[PDB]
RNA sequence: UAUACGUUAAGUGGAAAAGGAUGUGGAGUUGCUUAGACAACCAGGAUGUUGGCUUAGAAGCAGCCACCAUUUAAAGAGUGC
């Protein structure tokens, strides 16, 4: 059991594990922003990107 | 509407506590202190260093160790914004 039984949680895990990162993406253009921090409004969604 | 010496001002006097309080007057103790104190005002409040760690960035000021040394009148690897 135990052994088979946490191999499978264990896997079970990882599966749910490999979907979702969302982090560097909007970390690098928070970065860009913080670059760009003189060419902002508070009230827009869209940037301008390098 | 006595005499003399001080008190309080709250009408306490003339209703009461915990607790509060730069209230008050009295004594007394004790460091600063007319080479001038304290305050105010004026001048400065810097350097390696943004100390290093970590942090995307932590740059006195997210958090961890450090908290040194120098110009020095003295300025903290920073007291708070």
């Amino acid at each position: 059991n135990e052994r088979k039984k946490n191999a499978n949680k264990i896997k079970k895990l990882e599966k749910t594990l490999e979907y979702s990162e969302n982090a560097k993406e909007f970390q690098l253009y928070g970065e860009l922003l913080t670059a760009n921090l003189y060419m902002l409004k508070k009230g827009d969604k869209q940037a301008e990107v390098i």
